[PDB]
RNA sequence: GGUGGCAAUGGCUAACCUUUUAUCUGGGCAGCCGAAGCGAAAGCAACAUGUGCGCAGCCUUUUGGCGAGGCACGACGUAUACAAGUGCGUGGAGUCACCGGGGUACGACCCGAAGCCGGGUGAUCUAGGCGUGGGCAGGUUGAAGCGUGGCGAAAGCUACGUGGAGGACCGUAAACGGUAUUGAUCUGCAAAUCAUUCGUGUGACCUGCGUCUCGUAGUGAAAUGCUAAUCUAACCCGGCAUCCGCUGGUUCCUUCCGAAACAUGUCGCAGCAUGACCUGACUUGAGAUCGUCGGUGGAGUAGAGCACUGAUUGGCGAUUCCGGGGAUCCCUCGCUCGCUUGUCAAACUCCAAACCCCCCGUCAUCCUAGAAAGUCGGAGUCCGGACUGCUGGGGUAAGCUUGUAGUCCGUAAGGGAGACAACCCAGCCCGUGGUUAAGGUCCCCAAGUGUCGACUAAGUGUUAAUACUAAAGGGCGU
RNA sequence: UGGGGCCCCGAAAAUUGACGGGGCUCAAGUCGACCACCGAUACCACGGAGUACCGCAAGGUAAUCUCGUAGGAAGGCGUUGUGUUCGGGUCGAAGCAGGGCUGUGAAGUCCUGUGGACCGUUCACAAACGAAAAUCCUGGUAAUAGUAGCAGCAAAGCAGGGUGAGACUCCCUGCCGCCGAAGGGGCCAGGUUUCCUCGGCAAUGUUCGUCAGCCGAGGGUUAGUCGGUCCUAAGACGUACCGUAAUUCGAGUACGCCGAAAGGGAAACAGGUUAAUAUUCCUGUACCAUUUAGCGUUUAGUCUGACGUCUCAGGGCAAGCCGAGCGGCGUCGUCGCGCCGUCUAAGCAGCGAACCCCGUGGAGAGCCGUAAUGGCGAGAAGCGGGCGAAUCUGUAAUGGCACAAGUCGGCUUCACCCCGGGACCCGUGAAAAGGACAGCUAAAUGUCCGUACCGAGAACUGACACAGGUGCCCCUAGCUGAAAAGGCUAAGGCGUGUCGGAGUAAUUCAGUUAAGGGAAUUCGGCAAAUUAGCUCCGUAACUUCGGGAUAAGGAGUGCCUGCUGUGUAGACAGCAGGUCGCAGUGACCAGGGGGCUCUAACUGUCUAAUACCAACAUAGGAGAUUGCAAACCCGUAAGGGCUAGUACAAUCUCUGAAUCCUGCUCAGUGCAGGUACCUGAAACCCCGGUUCAACGGGAAGAAGGGCCUGUAAACAGCGGGGGUAGACCCUCUUAAGGUAGCGUAGUACCUUGUCGCUUAAUUGGCGACUUGCAUGAAUGGAUCAAUGAGAGCCCUACUGUCCCUAACUGGAGUCCGGUGAAGCUUACAUUCUAGUGCACAGUCUAGAGACCUCUAGGGGGAAGUGAAGACCCCGUGGAGCUUUACUGCAGCCUGUCGUUGGGUUGUGGUUCUGGAUGUACAGUGUAGGUAGGAGGCAUCGAAGCGGGUGCGCCAGCAUUCG
RNA sequence: UCCUUGGUGGGGGCCAAAAAUGACAGAAAAGUUACCCCGGGGAUAAUUGAGUCGUUGCCGGCAAGAGUACAUAUCGACCCGGCAGCUUGCUACCUCGAUGUCGGUUCUUUCCAUCCUGGCCGUGCAGCAGCGGCCAAGGGUGAGGUUGUUCGCCUAUUAAAGGAGAUCGUGAGCUGGGUUUAGACCGUCGUGAGACAGGUCGGUUACUAUCUACUAGAGGUGCCCGAGGUCUGCGGGUAAGCUGCUUUUAGUACGAGAGGAACCAAGCAGCGGCGCCACUGGUGUACCGGUUGUCUGACAAGGCAUCGCCGGGCAGCUACGC
């Protein structure tokens, strides 16, 4: 048994590619509403959220529960944050998307209604509403995607704060380092063909190269999924 | 195999019972082997002796007779199914022991690895992740930002001050690391240390404690590095007395005999099987051939020769033939064929030995104190080496390599060669006396300063074989 | 002239050597012959042993018997026990040491001594039955050897006096030393009695020992306040559930529970006391918590606990320093200096800086602030108030002090406390207990565990009284100085980094110095030397504009006298004059510098114990998968990682900063998509077979494959020969034929390629050329500032690297006392030469040498010692790793069955009503299925007719609306 | 013939024929290891040693001829015969329970096939100087640049700057540049792991000497009246010297000139050897002085910092001196 790969090292669960779970705030997600409900809640502060790289917006609800929210751009304390099919289509209010315009923008966006929120959470990220229909509301993903939606899908207005994170080049290994303390990514790491063939499919040989082809079949087994997964295509665009 | 019991009307019992404490006595016929074979099977199913030779033994007129066992036939059962031949079998000897040998399987004469696999142990070291603490002498540089001021029509450009950034600089024997000395040390202070010299020293930093991740798993800024002095799969115990054709060992005496280092087959080539060769026993019963001489036969090697097959040298004579040289092919001539000359042959032969081989006779030797033959028990051995020949083959040669005959060493003393595995005498029970062998006789060193006739002037030489000994060539040296 | 013998020339090798040596000349050589002798275990003779065969035995025969490895065969000896026979022994068994005799021998027996209770023997039978060997095992014990070590990193002792049997080594005093930002102080883990006292010295202590962490005996640890205990962290564990063949196994969830002697945290101090404990005992003066009783009660949910890195202001203060008084000690040749002390806890009470807040105020052709950033009509300055620190003041003030003084001032202040500001983050820096917000008075209670001592150059760990590690973990006085560097000194700890003496060789470890030369040394400047602090002047190519940079290169520097400036101060900066030395960063400390290349951008990481690199990483660049019930991955499952995540995300790869760029090839392999057609298993269905099945075919046809298309920043590839000043038409093209660049390269075989600079000379370096054996673009190409314990070359400086060594210093060595190992070893051994021999001999052969013992010395030889060669081969020995090797197994894709139901239609017959609808030729009539080969109905029904209801040749059977 | 019996379908068997194992007396079968491990082998290779000598180095016989003529002053064809073992092969006798690799360095020694130095002979030798050969191994044979080199090239000296053997002498002497481990890069090869007889950067050199040998120093015993002194010399050893330059002979002999010697004589030098310390240089931790930092209160006198550092230096030792 040439050793198992990084990959299966992950999902064996070892601390070194386990989560730093105790150094996170929230688990965002829209608040709980019943159906053919509203809540209303202010926002009393603006939080770092060290799980994203990205704000988040601490809102105190009127039912008396306290909780994290995924911080759209421009969201203020003391903004009155409305959450219902009813609410107002207003940046920060968590509607479904089926009740928005087509070309608005929306946020952190449920996958099934009640969801609590998967999709367009991070910084900057957004997607838009393009069509509506009766039984589904379509949205085009921050990955270019087309989505058909449910339209009860609920979806926080306006587009994830933080935007332009990655403008700034990393510049050091150290300050991406800084960053990677709090991800559960190793860092740094070492490329396949620098290894041995006991630790990789490309290790090994007397230079570096993979002495086998990096696109590697959908088929492929783990320990041997390596390279471009089930590539369409590679090289740069001609 | 040796020794016994019983014996075709066969032998023996197993479990078990009888124990009155393992014995023992008496039972115990289940079963096994023998008693009928042949055939895949269905199936079918044989000599209580028909003949001959003949050992022992007995008789005998000493040459014969009878002749168990033995040998050779004949006959029969069955398969080959048509036939014909043949195979196997058939005229009652087995069975159970004791004491042995040997094969096979088991740890299998004893010890000797790396490994493979099961279940467990380990993150007091080290690697990485996480929690919570601690630390970084003293200096240097001087980013943005800010203040005031210069040069400008503006655009803008610009000085100083302030400021205190950076995986910034220097630097500590703080801490961490580990460059070079290839220094000390190298049975050390030390199973990795010491000195000096070095790298980092506000950060991907160093570090305490806690906590987590581990064996086909973990960890790794990746060296197959690290995971408790263990890492290309840890450690403990177990499988396990693993296995090996490979290495080492295997313990008292004498006596008798005494090899093979070879062939065929083998994933066979450091092994094994079968055979040759050694050893033991038995059966059988009259010849055998290591040697000679003569004869009947085989020769195709040596040598020789050119008669075949091919090579090979000139001279001489012809092919009015096939062809090289500058219109009557106007005339020049190489091969080809013969008669003489000169040479050859592993794979040429008109010839043709000496050895040798088969057979017959002969002498010789061995043999009834057991020829030749047969059956069975136990092996070792299949790394060889050498000398003398074969101009052995190959090779420039080789103390090379590979054959063959004889003989040796191996496994061979003693005597002699300076010593000498295998060269000479000699095969050797113990003791004594004698005489020789090989070899030697000036001394070392037993026996010749021996004899005769010559040679050598070079200390040549004083060297059987010899892996241990120099040639071609020359000399009015003698 | 030819043929002969012997000799000569031809004829050169390596330690001194070989006719065996001496030597030998009408021979002691050679040739031809001869004579006598010596000389084996051969041969002969005698005697003896065994063997083979024969013989009833007695014995007979052997010229034709007597070597022997593997090996076969026969007979014996011995050990221990059993059956059995017969014995011996305290008047002395076995065993042991030595000896006599017998036997070929294995062995037996006897004698002497020693020993003190058992031992044999016949015939048989057994076995845990015989040792010289196994780098055999266990034990014991040599040589080595009175040898190495008791030196190197901290060179430490001497005098006098004691104690004692004994003194370098134990005690005291003095002198001389060591560490002095650690070798001192405190304490974690760990140790576990090592602590203290007394008594000892066989062992331990690297020597000794009277000493001791050693040995023996006794003693020693006192808590409401110090910790643990309490809280929670990362993260464990338990129960339950569920899984699992099952469990002590397994993830998750729920509920619990543990998890920190360095996180959070209720509260105590000073002094004294012991031999050893002391915030613990005692004195004095405090404080906290709970329960109870009385006196009163919510403000309730907030705050606190509660937080990162860097930087800075203000205030305080332990330590430190200065002046005066007082009290001691030292010094006292002269002087009047130097040192020590001059003290004082918690608690209690009082004040309160900054920040923040409140009330006034009204500030701009701008004012107010800060170290700095700043602030302001959304309300500055100014003026009042509230809240609120460290610390300070008093009290505790009588305790300790030589009941000696004990009284004052000033400066500074880290590395500690308080407080406030700023900057940074793709990094955001814990939680919970507890506490505060309403408590006051009294009484009672405060259990349990730890507590000695070391905390390391001797108390831990590394086998050690170990130069390592744990821990330099946290602390540290004066001067110099930037300083916690280094040096010199305190305090404190030591002279135990536990052998001494002696002073004399070589050699050696580590240092000092060195004429003249100056890299000539060497693979190479390895090693050593040079430089060195601070101030000022000055600083190149190149550059990513940041840097290069301390570039380079120059000047100054001490002491004394008197001053100037900045500043609240501490201090800092500067000036003038005088002056000494060879030298003023005087010691200590403390870069040598520059030029041209290769390479990697850089800081970083790494082979713990031979590789600190160009390798790894990195930021940057690119590609790939995935819309989350995802991609990828773990698990047998239950269920998980990524993930408290969501495309500017995670995962999977390649390349490796910047700069200029990244060409052509999709034939092969791979990947993806498409699947027209081909192929393609089982099940279902159909056919045949089978009284049933097995079975043989057919149809249908998933995934996969063929096949087509795309894709190279996928793996990869980018070629041979000849006509033309070696370009260009063709080729060979079985996909294409090397673009930009670079080029003899870290790639170039030829090869020390050619030329130029560098040198006297260069297989070198650099530059150019380049026919590239075999360069080339994210298998990244070229190039590059800065960086580099990386690799080469050159210049300068420097030098013992060298010419060529010398002297000197300390430690070893040498010699003496003490202590005291280990490693090679079959034996013998004073060798040397040659030969021989398994062809590399101290031992053999022939010579030559050699009297023995001891000491010192460097290493010629002992093919010296260490290690069953790691190179090579062999083994039907392994291991890991690879793949289009063989064979399988996971994972994954897909068909079928089950889970698995209800409706709607579209596809086959299942099952059958109204008609027997059936008809070459002509029909009066439709075969009314083959037919009793002929024989029934009818106005109570049989037709020629409408689109002709079944049908059909607008006929005619069926009585039908007529 | 098929398990109680009969039958059917389907099986099993007997004899023969066909289908193949070519590694052909018959496995269904690819690599790699320098990350390697284990068992063995001198049964078998790399290296030293032995043998051999094709090849290598050095010669010889006959002399074909060339040499203005003339084989033999000089050169030496064809063929033929050798020596050495210093090149490379061949071989597998020794060694795989290890005989430590290359090159250099240091020190010692040997060979002669002689580079110089000494003596000779010939010449197509006037002299100078050559060319060829003979004897001769006493002494000498060096310094540098490149390269790990050996080898070779080159430089300037030099009388000349010979070659080879000693386990390709010499790692219990050194070094570690090269090769010959594990890391990594480039090129090439391979699908790959990996490889290369390319290149490149990096990469641990163990031991206390038992015996023997040698270098020196002692104690004995032998010899011997007892002792002492002075000698002798069997023997051992030596390189105790070797070699240049200049002057002179002499601008002479010789030679047409140009050029240009030799015997004898002198001095100097290089290297070597032995000794010495008046001189000179070094050292000189005796000693004297100056001075920095600090401590002992100051002065004075002292400690420490490498002898603190700096300057000077007698004796002694020493060479760079004699
Ligand atoms: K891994
Ligand atoms: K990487
Ligand atoms: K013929
Ligand atoms: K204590
Ligand atoms: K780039
Ligand atoms: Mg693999
Ligand atoms: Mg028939
Ligand atoms: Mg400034
Ligand atoms: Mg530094
Ligand atoms: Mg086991
Ligand atoms: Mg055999
Ligand atoms: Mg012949
Ligand atoms: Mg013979
Ligand atoms: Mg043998
Ligand atoms: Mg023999
Ligand atoms: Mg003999
Ligand atoms: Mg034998
Ligand atoms: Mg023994
Ligand atoms: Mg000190
Ligand atoms: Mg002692
Ligand atoms: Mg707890
Ligand atoms: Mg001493
Ligand atoms: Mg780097
Ligand atoms: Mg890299
Ligand atoms: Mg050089
Ligand atoms: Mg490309
Ligand atoms: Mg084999
Ligand atoms: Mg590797
Ligand atoms: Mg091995
Ligand atoms: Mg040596």
């Amino acid at each position: 048994m040439g050793k198992r790969l990084i990959s299966q090292n992950r999902g064996r669960g070892t601390p070194t590619y386990r989560a730093p779970s105790h150094k996170y705030k929230a688990d965002l997600r829209h608040p709980r509403v019943d159906e053919n409900s509203s809540l209303r809640g202010e926002v009393v502060g603006i939080e770092h959220d060290p799980a994203r790289s990205a704000p988040i917006a601490k809102v105190a609800f009127e039912n008396g529960e306290e909780l994290f929210l995924l911080a759209s751009e421009g969201i203020a304390v003391g903004n009155i944050i409305e959450c219902g099919d009813d609410a107002e289509v207003k940046p920060g209010n968590i509607v479904p998307i089926g009740n928005v315009p087509e070309g608005f923008f929306i946020c952190n966006v449920e996958s099934k209604p009640n969801d609590g929120g998967k999709f367009v959470r991070s910084s900057g990220v957004y997607a838009t509403v393009v069509t509506h229909e009766a039984t589904r509301t379509a949205v085009s993903m921050p990955s270019g995607n087309i989505k058909w939606l449910n339209p009860k899908c609920r979806a926080v207005v306006g587009i994830v704060a933080g935007s332009g994170r990655v403008d700034r080049p990393w510049l050091k290994a150290g300050k991406k380092y800084h960053k990677m303390k709090t991800r559960a990514a190793k860092y740094p790491r070492v490329s396949a063909v620098a290894m041995n063939p006991r630790d990789h499919p490309f290790g090994g040989g007397a230079w570096k190269h993979p002495g086998k082809p990096t696109t590697v079949s959908r088929n492929a087994p783990p320990g041997r999924k390596v390279g471009l997964i089930a590539a369409r295509r590679t090289g740069m665009k001609r």
